[PDB]
């Protein structure tokens, strides 16, 4: 296993932010909360810091407690939704956006790294209620869409509820290009939803949708070809607002999003302009060898436990048993004809292994790569000015990608 993978003996050596939320805090999250970047989007340091000082008195430490851990972020989150109340009562809308957004931010957290226990599946609910609430007094209010699943089959959802941003001047006479952001493991429409104003200020729309067993996902956990489905119900849905330029939609797979962006580039290829598949996987993601060590790596929490319950497994062994099923090279989605791909990811990913990079490019037709040397998962932040600049040379943009960039911190 030691010499399996790219990063070698890397995969050996448990990373410090396992020990406590103490180490989690200070060695990982800390930082890009004060930079207020993934996972704190629209959060500020001033509602977690008082939250985390609290969380490390109490010694809170793997294995965690889902609901003791969850419970400990719901007063501030309700205390920034009272206020965020109040200011929408004065007429306050720039606040009131503010502070709703602030109490989606603690509520989100508050359910990292997937909703596994009654306390983390509320405050999905309640991060989405404040969510859509200082969504609807941005500017450009983004909105919720719950798609029809009409491609759904038995035992799965009615409906594909998406995030929704269409730039002002939009028409059928005048159609805008769309990037369908394809959300992750833990972040969802609510997190990614950080990326909609600037698509907007450069003219481009924004649908937002998670990928099966993760936030409103209708699709069966289990099922290999359940994405298949929803990227049609998706799809039909775009195709159906006339103010879009079906001809230009963009497929952008965040982390696990990434592997359905790479999957759907060969499902969905006559439907799709481009896929990008950003610090995502293929086949070497599903090897025990890999799901055995993960989680122990970079991931804020235990990676493979998470993915397993993504994928509708009770325990990681079950999980193994079956992964195989989902590998893009054992299923034979990589040898079928794909739209225009783009596969970004640091060298040194211990979620997502490098070595899926290679496998994608092993098989079928060549695909657009830039690897990111001595960076982890994602390769930030020369990723996302790589993705940018590709995106607006696809779509004939402006080019101004550090206006577009500068957008995201908040």
């Amino acid at each position: 296993a030691t010499e399996k993978y790219y990063i070698r003996d890397a995969i050996t050596k448990p990373a410090v932010h396992h020990e406590s939320y103490q180490k989690l805090w200070e060695t990982k999250w800390k930082k890009p909360c004060e930079m207020g970047v993934y996972p704190f989007m629209f959060g500020s340091i001033k509602d977690f810091e008082p939250v985390a000082q609290e969380i490390i008195k109490k010694g809170l430490k793997e294995p965690y407690d889902w609901d003791e851990y969850a419970q400990m972020y719901f007063p501030k989150a309700e205390e920034l939704a009272k206020i965020a109340e109040e200011a929408e009562a004065a007429g306050e809308k720039e606040k009131a956006s503010e502070y709703y957004l602030r109490s989606s931010a603690v509520y989100r957290i508050s359910r990292f790294p997937t909703p596994r226990s009654e306390k983390q599946k509320y405050a999905w609910r309640k991060g989405c209620e404040v969510f859509y609430k200082g969504a609807a007094l941005m500017e450009y209010p983004i909105k919720e869409v719950r798609i029809p699943h009409k491609h759904g089959i038995e035992g799965e959802g009615d409906v594909v509820p998406v995030n929704f941003l269409l730039p002002p001047n939009a028409s059928e006479t005048s159609p805008v290009p769309c990037v369908l952001i394809i959300t992750g493991l833990d972040g969802y429409r609510t997190e990614l939803a950080v990326w909609q104003q600037g698509w907007r200020s450069k003219g481009v729309a924004t649908v937002i949708a998670e990928i099966p067993g993760t936030g409103d996902s209708p699709a069966l956990r289990q099922d290999p070809t359940s994405p298949d489905r929803q990227w049609s119900s998706v799809l039909d849905w775009i195709e159906s607002q006339k103010a879009v330029d079906s001809k230009k939609i963009v497929a952008w797979g965040f982390s696990t999003g990434g592997y359905y962006a790479l999957r759907m580039a060969h499902t969905h290829k006559d439907r799709l302009l481009a896929t990008i598949s950003l610090g995502g996987g293929a086949h070497h993601m599903f090897d025990r060898e890999w799901l055995e060590h993960a989680n122990k790596l970079e991931y804020p929490f235990d990676l493979s436990n998470t993915l397993a319950y993504k994928f509708g497994y009770p325990d990681l062994e079950s999980f193994i048993e079956e992964s195989s099923k989902f590998s893009l090279l054992n299923d034979g989605t990589l040898q079928k004809p794909c739209t225009k791909v783009l596969l970004v990811n640091g060298n040194d990913d211990e979620i997502f292994p490098i070595d899926d990079m290679f496998v994608s490019l092993e098989n079928g037709q060549p695909k657009l790569a830039r690897m990111v040397k001595g960076k982890k998962h994602m390769g930030e932040p020369e990723s996302f000015s790589i993705i940018l600049e590709w995106i607006h040379k696809l779509l004939g943009l402006d080019g101004k990608i550090k206006e577009q960039l500068a957008m995201i911190p908040s």
